[PDB]
């Protein structure tokens, strides 16, 4: 006669399992593990240890609201000597005293999510059942059987574990790297991501089906990308582009994904006020990285966006080169999306790798929606039949622009524009370093190459001796007066008298032109034979301050007209006005669970004073909460603003401290500092 087995306590070995499963930061009060990999379990009994002869143990796991084995959401498996032939297995590793050391294995295609683990202990016809605990199962980039497997440890670290990174903005001529705190492993973020999955429309429709289809990185990526902005009602972010963000946080102000997700969850999942394309991409990247899908934020300069996948874009301009069309959509200065790493069994073989996910809703036949995961290689090959919006992503980097100047007869003359090529300087943060990696080659083959022609035919694409370009003498700062030049080259014997029209206007990052901040018109301009000419245009801070966006972008337009042959030359350039540098000083010795002081300062570059000055500091591993300091007194024209923020780093290793500066006339100024936290000792 055998006494019933009595479970004192079940230990889920958070420390060891977190270290093995690369989820150590995630393992706070719950257990977090990655699928396709075994994890330790320890059972403590009072009185007697488990008897293989007299005791029978079966484990059960459930994840959905409607768990099913068929759907893959529920599994029951028995204790065994060696690993058995089954997706879910439990095997004895060691037995000592009253403790049983087990290893539990999950299939590499198990659906991700929160699971309840139950044990049915049957002893001599008397059956009892316990709930051992809960655990969250995530995608495993380390597991070769997993669809998201990455062979390189460096890439796994960068695309899954690294909580800070860069978003590339500015201009193609002047690329800017904005620090961002993804903070995927910050407190509560994993639960918020699970809520984001649980409140998505497909879950509302079926729930059991949605939880079952969470086994797929494609499905989860699509759901998350839609949830960021596209989903009405339960969307994470609300997008605004008119430069009026007073009632919310301006899109440029954000320094991390964490605050956005926290505001969204804390307010009953109402859309957090004001984000733009890079904000959508950054939040999506945070969610995917938290879920274990390797993801990176990507920036494309001169992006042909919201053109309904049109590969030939035509603009009709007046005598000054101004684009007349009220219908037409401008070429974005830059557009951001994400790339996620996965196999694609739903497609023909050979399309595993980076998949482009654009969480910014785009106009399409059948409505406005984000563009689902499409293999980047398919876009490169021109294989637009490939599933999930290959035509839109392809148009993004390969569209052609034709510029027309309208005649007095009502006819249009095609101008020569060599300044503009769409799909420029596609950039992403490099692996394990702060340098920028150019990934344009992944999207497109070299121009005028055999492969390019090959791809264009598969994509059914295949579309006076004077030159002009816009020149910047040197870097120009926000708040100052500077000159730009129209540089004309006449490499011909002819002498020309031409028309030069120069217009400088403030512009948003998505191409919305504001009023002109500088103009010069020269009706009779002599261009000597075999010579060059520089015509200056003066841009004044007073002229651009009122309508300048937080992107600090100004567009320069030059139209050169040669009347005799009636030839039109067009040159356009986007200028980025440099913000003042934020000086960061780290005071004390950076050690875990020890006080650290960050001194942040900047010098006012404006001729006028600054009011409402605020410093905001954020950083996963450096501070648990965002920190804000307001400077009560105004900062006059030449003075410096300096404040000290107290930080309590809770994690060892390298972390990036992200800083934002806000003021009435100087907004969204960014700074960052790499801080390595040593052992507490
Ligand atoms: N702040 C700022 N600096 C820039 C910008 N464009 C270029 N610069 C910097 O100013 C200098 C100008 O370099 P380029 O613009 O590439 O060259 P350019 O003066 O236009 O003349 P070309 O080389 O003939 O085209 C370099 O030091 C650039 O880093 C811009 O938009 N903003």
């Amino acid at each position: 006669m055998a006494e019933e087995l009595v479970l004192e306590r079940c230990d889920l070995e958070l420390e060891t399992n977190g270290r093995d499963h690369h989820t150590a930061d995630l393992c706070r009060e719950k257990l977090v593990v990655r699928r396709g990999q075994p994890f330790w379990l320890t059972l403590h009994f009072e009185g007697r240890n488990y008897e293989a002869s007299v005791d029978s143990l079966t484990f059960s796991v459930v994840t959905g609201p409607a768990p099913s084995q068929e759907a893959g959401t529920k599994a029951r498996f028995p204790l065994r000597d060696a690993v058995e032939e089954g997706d879910w297995t439990a095997t004895v590793v060691d037995q000592q005293d009253c403790t049983l050391s087990l290893q539990l294995t999950t299939p590499a295609n198990a659906p991700i999510g929160l699971y309840r683990l139950s044990l049915e202990a049957s002893t001599g016809y008397q059956g009892s059942s316990f709930v051992l605990g809960h655990f969250i199962l995530l995608f495993n980039a380390w597991c070769p059987a997993d669809a998201v497997y990455l062979d390189s440890e460096e890439e796994r670290q960068e695309y899954v574990l690294t909580q800070q990174g860069f978003i590339y903005q500015g201009s193609a001529k002047f690329i800017k790297n904005i620090p961002w705190n993804f903070g995927q492993f910050e407190d509560g973020i994993l639960d918020i991501c699970l809520i984001l999955l649980d409140v998505n429309p497909k879950f509302l429709k079926n729930a059991g089906r949605d939880c079952s289809r969470r086994s797929s990185p494609v499905y989860v990526g699509r759901v998350v990308s839609g949830m960021v902005n596209c989903n009405d009602d339960q969307g994470v972010l609300l997008g605004r582009w008119d430069n009026n963000y007073g009632d919310g946080v301006s899109p440029m102000s954000w320094i991390g994904s964490v605050d956005i997700l926290r505001r969204w969850k804390n307010h009953g999942c109402q859309r957090v006020k004001y984000g733009q394309c890079w904000v959508f991409a950054a939040v999506a990247c945070t969610v995917l990285r938290c879920l274990g899908i390797p993801t990176r934020v990507v920036t494309n300069y001169n992006s042909a966006h919201d053109q309904n996948s049109n590969l030939l874009i035509e603009y009709f301009r007046n005598e000054f080169g101004e684009i007349q069309g009220d219908k037409s959509e401008m070429i974005w200065n830059f557009h951001c999306w994400v790339e996620s790493w996965m196999t694609r069994p739903d497609l023909q073989p050979g399309y595993e790798g980076w998949q482009a996910l654009d969480p910014t809703p785009q106009e399409k036949s059948e409505g406005t929606y984000c563009c689902g995961p499409v293999p980047v290689r398919a876009i490169k090959e021109g294989d637009l039949s490939t599933k999930y919006d290959a035509p839109f992503v392809f148009a993004e980097v390969n569209a052609d622009v034709v510029d027309w100047i309208q005649q007095d007869d009502g006819s249009v003359h095609k101008s020569i524009n060599r300044s503009l090529i769409v799909g420029l300087k596609i950039s992403t943060k490099s692996v394990g370093r702060d340098e920028r990696e150019d990934i344009t080659h992944t999207y497109k083959y070299p121009e005028g190459s055999s492969e390019e022609r090959e791809a264009f035919t598969r994509a059914n694409h295949l579309n006076t001796g004077m030159a002009m370009r816009i020149r910047v003498g040197q870097s120009m700062n926000m708040g100052s007066d500077f000159d730009v030049f129209a540089h004309i080259t006449n490499n011909t014997a002819e002498e020309y008298v031409c028309r030069l029209l120069l217009c400088a206007r403030t512009v948003s990052y998505n191409g919305i032109l504001g009023p002109e901040c500088g103009t010069k018109y020269l009706l009779n301009l002599n261009l000597e034979p075999f010579s060059e000419k520089s015509v200056p245009l003066c841009i004044l801070y007073e002229k651009y301050r009122d309508c300048l966006t937080e992107s600090n972008l100004i567009k320069v337009r030059a139209l050169l007209v040669e009347p005799v042959i009636n030839s039109y030359l067009l040159a356009e350039r986007d200028l980025y006005l440099e913000n003042p540098e934020i000086k960061i000083r780290i005071l004390g010795e950076p050690k875990q669970k020890r006080k650290l002081v960050a001194e942040v300062s900047l010098q006012n570059p404006l001729p006028v004073a600054l009011e409402g000055c605020t410093f905001t500091v954020e950083g996963a591993g450096l501070t648990e909460e965002q920190k804000t300091v307001e400077i009560p007194d105004p900062v006059e024209a030449g003075e410096e603003v300096k404040v000290r923020m107290d930080l309590l780093p809770l994690h060892m290793g390298l972390h990036k401290l992200v800083v934002n500066f806000e003021s009435d006339k100087l907004k969204a100024v960014k700074g960052f500092r790499n801080v390595i936290i040593g052992p507490a000792l």
